[PDB]
């Protein structure tokens, strides 16, 4: 039976500017590093960078829609996003949905997110509003 | 301040075969299903399910080595590598660089993964095993 996700691997093409947006520019901590990757967490997910040749530096328009939202408090979401900002880091969505959410990319164009709200608070938003075709379990 | 993953979502080009898969062969929650998505857990993971017309079905020598591992204890692993072994389910890779691994395919070519560890874990056996260039903090 699997009991959760174990880590999240990123394939970046530059692991310098990899590791100073993940540790400096969004706060992780950085328990390792060697020639062609690092090991990350941030609260209890394990990030591992992992340096790639064949990683395109891809730009939203032609990347599909997944992507990797990290939790962050609403009284903290807003100044977040500002430091975001300030360092020029792009935005690839703007948010219509419950939940603060700010959409941004990596270096190298993955997908992320900032976001507040759980599984629990967007199904309970959902069974008053459902999506269409949507059914509970 | 980050405080982990809130959730990942995953692009996938056919609904109904990948909640199948995530629900059906690896035993993931389904909370619920809508016309465009699904929302699934794993443990404390929040897995969302996203229809999207950009998704294409990706061999995995097209892709770089991004990757989503999902934890499994020692006595469960083998048994659930095996299943998906006979089911058929595709691989993308076989040399255990990382620890106890399975490195498996989700109908569009998601590069997945069964784990046994932790970052602590993984951290003591580089210790004595260490990647080249490795530096711990
Ligand atoms: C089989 N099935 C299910 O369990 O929930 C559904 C929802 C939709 N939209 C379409 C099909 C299903
Ligand atoms: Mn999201
Ligand atoms: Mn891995």
């Amino acid at each position: 039976m699997l009991s959760g996700l174990n880590h999240l691997t990123l394939a970046v093409s530059q692991l310098a500017p990899s590791v100073a947006f993940y540790q400096q520019l969004l706060g992780m901590t950085l328990h390792a590093r060697w020639d062609s990757g690092a090991y990350l967490s941030c609260g209890d997910l394990w990030l591992c960078l992992s340096l790639d040749p064949q990683r395109r530096v891809t730009p939203p328009e032609e990347s599909d829609y997944t992507h990797y939202a990290f939790s962050i408090s609403e009284a903290d979401f807003a100044s977040f996003a500002a430091r975001l900002e300030a360092a020029g880091v792009a935005v690839w969505k703007l948010n219509r949905s419950e939940g603060a959410s700010h959409y941004f990319l990596d270096p190298d164009g993955h997908k992320l997110e900032l976001h507040v709200g759980s599984l629990a608070q967007r199904l309970a938003a959902c069974r008053e509003q459902p999506y269409k075709g949507m059914v509970f379990f």
